[PDB]
């Protein structure tokens, strides 16, 4: 069956793992756990097609910038996390998107903007702010909490619509 293999970057502490352990075992990681990398695979259901989810979940250290390369070459679509509460985060995941398209030789890769920790009232990211920033891309920006599940399976899957319909 058809595979759509999807990485999540961002920086450190965004809650890449915590959607991707949202989507894939419905709940929530609520503890510090820092990733190296992790793998997790999945067949869905996706509009009605079967299809294997391969899904990528990133460091976000900035000493593995080697490994970093290495899956931006092979992902096809990838979802661009930030946290809406930590300005820094939103301000590194411009980075992310350049060395996707600088390292996938492309401006149209798939790739969903997400800000991530919706839930929490500490907000320091404008949607505006980041709604700009994808439409600079030609990208879509969906807001999400990793912990109520709002917006999760949105996320990952218009990732998904994104790469089928490329
Ligand atoms: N309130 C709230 N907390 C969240 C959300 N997503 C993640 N967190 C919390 O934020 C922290 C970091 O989450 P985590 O998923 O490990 O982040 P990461 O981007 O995978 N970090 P790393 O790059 O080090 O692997 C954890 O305490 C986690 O519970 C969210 O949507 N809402
Ligand atoms: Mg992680």
């Amino acid at each position: 069956m058809t595979e759509y293999k999807l990485v999540v970057v961002g920086a450190g502490g965004v809650g890449k793992s915590a959607l991707t352990i949202q989507l894939i075992q419905n709940h929530f990681v609520d503890e510090y756990d820092p990733t190296i990398e992790d793998s997790y695979r999945k067949q869905v259901v996706i509009d009605g097609e079967t299809c294997l989810l391969d899904i990528l979940d990133t460091a976000g250290q900035e000493e593995y910038s080697a490994m970093r390369d290495q899956y931006m070459r092979t992902g096809e679509g990838f979802l661009c996390v930030f946290a809406i509460n930590n300005t820094k985060s939103f301000e590194d995941i411009h980075q992310y998107l350049e060395q996707i398209k600088r390292v996938k030789d492309s401006d149209d890769v798939p790739m969903v903007l997400v800000g991530n920790k919706c839930d929490l009232a500490a907000r320091t990211v404008e949607s505006r702010q980041a709604q700009d920033l994808a439409r600079s891309y030609g990208i879509p920006y969906i807001e999400t909490s990793a912990k109520t599940r709002q917006g999760v399976e949105d996320a990952f899957y218009t990732l998904v619509r994104e790469i089928r319909q490329h």
